[PDB]
RNA sequence: UUUUUUUUUUUUUUUUUUUUUUUUUUUUUUUUUUUUUUUUUUUUUUUUUUUUUUUUUUUUUUUUUUUUUUUUUUUUUUUUUUUU
């Protein structure tokens, strides 16, 4: 709802809550793909 | 100026004491007797954008005064007399 209404995102493509909750099952069980968006966190993080 | 006083007269050898007499080996005790592993817990469950205001409105020259007028020479005293 916050990015809503920062009009950052389009909410024409908004994905419904069954398959929002396939994905977060899939995100908690493997580690690697944490992994690569905790990285991907660190190296956004870090300005210039 | 000066006028006194300003030698000396005692005492001053010595007489005691001053070796020594005790004690001074030893007699205990002196190994040891316990205990000495462990038994819990130890992931997580919230929140985390924003909503006001934000130019200015006055005043701000000057008006006075600002020369001078007195006084301003002088009139005393100023050797010495003792003692030593």
């Amino acid at each position: 709802a916050k990015y809503v209404q920062q009009k950052r995102v389009n909410p024409f493509f908004a994905l419904t809550q069954q398959w929002l909750t396939e994905m977060r099952n899939l995100l908690s069980q493997s580690l690697s793909v944490r992994k690569f968006m905790v990285e991907i966190l660190m190296e956004v993080k870090k300005g210039g």
